[PDB]
């Protein structure tokens, strides 16, 4: 279950297998399997991690549909082999991978955004190792994310009504048809590396979780006593493990000896004096230090964590007892060379940006992110809403196995992964699934959506908020979102609506916000923006120019100011980013209020000034 | 009948009434009447000729809706309006006006792009006149151009399932919701003058034809003969009319005296020996002076014109008897501070782009243009198809009476005014009305359409081919465009369908072009193209990029040059101009292969490079 990051320590090491690896593009449902048996013929190089698509001008990339194969050689001391457990780790092979070493099928994963690994300790040989990694990019009605089996992409433009447009379709060269607006960005997209643990007996797991505050300050920096929960989960195979709590200056301030039994597992509590909590704008992190004895260590990991508390009552949000306001954003992982490609320049100068913008949150819109901005977001005090990449959901994906099992995959492996994380306060199932209209539609969708709730429920240990982000849509026969913890609502009145009327968006927007005032749940922005071309002006702000960007939030944000259960506002987007090309998509999609190399818009200084001005507690 | 443009000569003078008046907006659907009996209170200033709607960036006059209000004041000469006719002329008003002068109304008018005029003779007094123009902008399913009566713009973005949008709607501020995809300037978008005639007897109009040419010569500069004929009509009331025809050096090269029959008419031929022909790329004009005789002269007009044939045999487009092939585009009368105001500072630079680019010919979309634009490619030697504003009509107009007879009035109002220009090839009864379908809608289409087809035939002396342009449509179903003398159609083969796939839009392309091969009508682009922002680019060039724009044109062009039958490429546009706002414009429509500013995207080099390589004679 477990897949924490690899550490390197006394008893650990990890060799990171980034680099220039060979590259070869394939067919649309196949790939020569002999490709793993030798060096691939004639190979381009393709950076790792990064997406393939930006990676080569003399190929249409961004077109290609199906397999390509990546490939590469290493070598490692066999002395360091020696005895150990050897772990091959992919973070993410984007969307579904069959990876060899040395000609072996190790086995394969679908999930694009997600970690997975093999124990390769029997495959590895000395010298060098061929390693083999098959990469398909396919999406269709049984993927998540979601691609259209036939048609138009989302918010595709056709005439079919011409009788030589439906003929030219039906010979047109086969493209990924996405149901989600953004690009559909493949490969190895993030880290790969190998690593060890001890064979014998290791830590497989770890699970930290904030159980009790007593006596919180009125400040919260502090809680008179905090005690929190650990469990270790271990492999292999009267045992102890030593569970040390470091503070943010190393010192020890709590240490417990816990008894192992065997499914090898150690639990328990710790209560800390005086505890340092974690919030928003004012990070701390304690270390969690788990060692498996024998003075002697067997085997250790260090998990980094953070004390607070997360609880919906009522219409408010409360962390660490405190009425928090969301003020943010949903993101992409999105850049001009690497695609969906982690890069932690970018990732550490967008939190810099955030900081910059006085927000203090952000959706991992529309796939769980690269495991380092999490970290970055630990212990930088910003808060996160961690998404699964259901997104483009409809009523044939709810009868679809495959696909109920693909999502329940995702939101365990979500959880598994980012449980610990401080920074994570609420846990998204879906982005603007369909979830309204008549007969039995509103019905279905809430008996495929609802096991879910509860599986993120049932699988997150801090118990965290859920929630489904909802699109534009009949709210009075939609029966799903409003038994969500959270109701977070995607809204575009006065964008694909009501189109430049802000008055009447406005007035649009009140409506549906009487509505939700007497369902009695806490709501919030997940989404709201409009296009903005960055250099178009105008005396009175028209769409795409950046006076009516900076209009439209200005009219929006005065209505929400208005109601005391409106508990945030996170905008669409962060800064514009790449989509399959249309009529309605100017190069990509630009609703961010920082363009694509992150750049201010005129819209994002206001939004700077107004969130100035709000506080993170007790805005409302 | 006669809109002859108004002119100075020893009989005649003209009195231009342009310059900066006083200016107000009213009411939705009405105006103070006593705002013509006095000084309008606390005016703004306002230059005429011009849109006033971007001329004041202190109100947001693109969002008016309904009436405004125009007033001067002038005064001339007791000794000039002596014993004359005194006629006030609008060269146009948009989109209708009630027109007062001195407290008198002197009546209404509704086409909005041809001109109109009253006898003021009684309402002119000594010193200063007050002269007060109401302008209506109001547009709905009873206007040309079309618009809606409810609902939403064209191309235009909705989601009325939801409620709270519903009802927002019905509240919203009234604004006029074109069929049209440009935007609405209204107000005194052309001259506006006051002229003198004799009052007892005068020239009323003029229509000259080229009726026939015998031998022309190898390379068409001449004819050894050119038969013209005249008819000029009288008002007022053994009268004689001298008719001199002068070349293009002010030489009398023929001359006939005629005989003024009781509708007081004079017509006749002449024989033009060794005749001078107007071609394209090679001008000839000529002036016919007719003189209403009593040694004096009563009343004298000079009217320009040029000797040429116009005739569609078979598959080909004959001028002077030579295989013509039209290369040009749709334009507007569109710039950034006059909107829909006549310039002919950029008319005059508008008509040396069009010889830069080695284009020959443009349409009037959607409307006839300012007379002088007219005047102007008479002189250059480009070819001009002349267009009514019958955009955005469908099944409901065609039911209605009052539509069909201001069709009628457009037909004949343009035709009437613009007659006698050689550069005028062919007239445009509509673009883009809905003519498919199934049930009875292609024959109640076909009927509506066919008398207007047979009404610009009949009020054309030169007796012109007659076009509609043709939507993207079902063209198995649509029964009237193929019965129109020249086929011209407007395709988005890989924009707006088969969207960036340039494949897949050649095939549909050359289905569409095998079945109007067996039609066996000339057939013609009117429009085709692709928004393009400038400054936008890629080594493989995705929509809105310059180089897409570039590509498009060179895959559709190489599959037009397949066809003999196909005898022009006029795509869309000239350059960018402005609409009403919406998620597909950015800052109005893109497909301009110049800028708004008349500066030249990539796709203008390519086609400059390849429209240099292309005769106006005998390409195909
Ligand atoms: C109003 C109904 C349509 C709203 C759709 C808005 C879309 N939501 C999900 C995001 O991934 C898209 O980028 C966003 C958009 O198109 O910019
Ligand atoms: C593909 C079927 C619809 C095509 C419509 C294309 C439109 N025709 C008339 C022009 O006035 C518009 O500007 C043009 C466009 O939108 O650029």
């Amino acid at each position: 279950n477990g897949m924490l990051y690899p550490q390197s320590n006394d008893s650990r090491i990890v060799f990171p297998l980034d680099g220039v690896w060979d590259f070869r593009t394939a067919g649309e449902d196949s790939y020569p399997a002999e490709w793993a048996d030798a060096p691939l013929p004639e190979p381009l190089p393709m950076a790792v991690p990064g997406s393939y698509n930006d990676q080569n001008d003399e190929l249409n990339l961004r077109a290609h549909y199906g397999w390509v194969v990546y490939q590469r050689s290493f070598a490692v001391p066999s002395r360091l082999v020696a005895g150990q457990r050897m772990i091959l780790r992919f973070d993410a092979a984007t969307h579904a991978a069959d990876v060899y070493l040395n000609g072996q099928l190790l086995g394969s994963h679908f999930g694009g955004f997600l970690p997975f690994e093999f124990d390769v300790t029997s495959a590895l040989h000395a010298g060098e190792n061929l390693l083999t990694v098959a990469v398909d990019n396919r999406i269709g009605s049984s993927t998540l994310p979601v691609g259209n089996d036939a048609g138009t992409a989302f918010m595709g433009s056709d005439n079919a009504n011409v009788p030589a447009v439906a003929e030219a379709k039906k010979h047109a060269r086969r493209q990924n048809l996405p149901n989600f607006d953004f690009f559909n960005f493949a490969g190895l997209n993030r880290h790969v590396e190998l690593y060890t643990t001890p064979a014998d007996a290791y830590i497989a797991d770890i699970a930290i979780t904030t159980e009790r505050l007593d006596h919180i300050a009125g400040d919260a920096c502090t809680a008179a006593n905090a005690l929190i929960a650990y469990d270790v989960t271990f492999g292999g195979d009267g045992r102890q493990v030593r569970i040390s709590i470091l503070d943010g200056e190393g010192t020890v301030v709590a240490g417990v000896t816990a008894d192992i039994e065997r499914t090898a597992k150690a639990s328990g509590e710790i209560a800390i004096r005086d505890a340092k909590l974690w919030n928003p704008g004012a990070a701390y992190l304690y270390t969690a230090v788990a060692e498996l004895l024998p003075s002697r260590i067997i085997d250790a990991y260090r998990q980094t964590f953070g004390i607070r508390t997360v609880e919906v009552s009522g219409t408010t949000f409360l962390i660490n007892g405190k009425p928090f306001y969301f003020k943010g954003f949903g993101k992409h992982e999105d850049s001009y060379f690497h695609g969906r490609g982690t890069d932690d320049v970018l990732n550490v100068k967008d939190v810099s940006l955030i900081h910059w913008l006085h927000a203090n949150s952000f959706r991992t819109s529309h796939y769980p992110y690269a495991e380092s901005m999490y970290d970055l977001c630990d212990r930088e005090g910003i808060v996160i809403i961690d998404e699964v990449p259901a997104v483009g959901m409809s009523w044939l994906q709810y009868a679809n196995p495959l696909v109920a099992e693909r999502h329940r995959e995702a939101i365990r492996g979500m959880i598994a992964r980012d449980k610990n994380h401080p920074c994570i306060v609420m846990w998204s199932i879906a982005n603007e699934p369909g979830l309204d209209g008549d007969g039995e539609r509103p019905r279905q969708a809430y008996d495929y959506f609802r096991p879910l709730y509860e599986l993120a429920h049932a699988s997150d240990p801090q118990n965290r908020p859920v929630t489904l982000v909802c699109c534009q849509n009949d709210y009075t026969t939609d029966i799903t979102e409003r038994t969500m913890d959270v109701v977070c609502i995607n809204r575009y009145y006065g964008w694909y609506n009501l189109s430049g009327d802000l008055d009447a968006a406005c007035h649009a927007l009140n409506i549906e916000l009487d509505f939700w005032e007497n369902i009695g749940k806490p709501v919030m922005f997940t989404e709201y923006g409009a296009d903005t071309i960055e250099g178009i002006h105008g005396t009175h702000g028209e769409m795409f120019s950046e006076e009516f960007q900076r209009d439209y939030y200005a009219r929006i944000n005065a209505e929400i100011d208005k109601r005391p259960w409106f508990i945030g506002e996170q905008l669409w987007n962060f800064a514009d980013f790449a989509t399959f090309q249309g009529i309605i998509r100017v190069e990509g999609n630009r609703k961010g209020i920082l363009t694509r190399d992150r750049q201010p818009k005129m819209a994002a200084h206001w939004l700077r000034e107004r969130w100035a001005g709000i506080p993170d507690y007790g805005y409302k």
